[PDB]
């Protein structure tokens, strides 16, 4: 608890440092009245913004590269599909529940479980498998095929965790299981691009996991820290570096609740990974 006590003081000073001021030059700003941010206080670092009209961030913790973003507002589903397709997305992991998506006061379009046209893009959706992850959590798998005229059709694998509640932490075991299922999905898809000579394969602002929830700072950040602890390449990287990297690169809220951080602390503990630096 002492080590845990010190990890929290350090992470809590950083949250306060990073709190967005009014017209903060560190955070990406809304343009010309179109709304950017689904929650006015969950801002996007401008230095790592993926595009100018999405609250979306390139993240890199250690060697593990991903894109973390909020749930697109309606205004944004054409750009959100544009980003999915230009990234040659190897896997989209969607962590907002069906209840959340279904409740229309929440403004969460059900963009991937049905077909649609969104400006010049047309997307087709198809349910393929349903994997159980443990403790009752379930992933339903979809394939989104994204087509826009005069452009190369792209197809994205979707893992949707249908029943993970906002503000909660699923267990170490559902997390471990989830992180593996999203990395393996990513891998089959990346190996498909590589057998075809994709130029995306060279480029390291492409072929990144896109993970989001609602705000994309809680359930999104707990999955991301477990994907990062799963790469042998991220040896000795403490939990304090990992959360600090996530927060300097998107916003200081990443790993929002203390229950989500404790799941990352027990996964650390079991690998014999450090909490604190030095």
């Amino acid at each position: 608890p002492e080590a845990r006590a010190e990890l929290s003081s350090r992470l809590t000073t950083l949250r306060n440092t990073l709190a967005p001021a009014t017209n903060d030059p560190r955070y990406l700003q809304a343009c010309g009245g179109e709304k950017l941010n689904r929650f006015r206080d969950i801002q996007c670092r401008r230095q790592t913004a993926v595009r100018a009209d999405l609250n979306a961030n390139y993240i890199q913790v250690g060697n593990t590269r991903t894109i973390a973003c909020q749930y697109p507002l309606q205004s944004q589903l054409e750009s959100h599909f544009r980003m999915l397709a230009e990234n040659r997305t190897p896997v989209l992991a969607v962590l907002a529940s069906s209840s959340e998506i279904a409740n229309q006061r929440f403004g969460m379009p059900d963009y991937f479980r049905q077909s649609g046209t969104y400006g010049s893009i047309t997307v087709e959706s198809k349910m393929t498998q349903q994997v159980g992850l443990g403790d009752g959590i379930m992933a339903d798998m979809y394939t989104l095929t994204i087509r826009e005229a005069g452009q190369k059709t792209i197809s994205v694998p979707v893992v949707h965790v249908g029943n993970w509640p906002d503000q909660t932490a699923v267990s170490s075991e559902v997390t471990k299981a989830l992180a593996s299922l999203v990395d393996q999905t990513a891998e089959t898809k990346r190996n498909m691009y590589e057998s075809k000579g994709s130029s995306a394969v060279a480029d390291d602002s492409k072929l990144r996991p896109v993970i989001h929830s609602r705000a994309g700072v809680g359930r999104t950040a707990q999955l991301i820290g477990a994907m990062c602890m799963n790469d042998s390449r991220n040896s000795q990287l403490s939990v304090e570096d990992m959360v600090s990297q996530m927060r300097v690169q998107r916003n200081g809220i990443m790993v929002q609740k203390d229950e989500q951080l404790d799941v990352l602390i027990k996964l650390a503990e079991g690998q014999g990974r450090p909490l604190l630096n030095s």
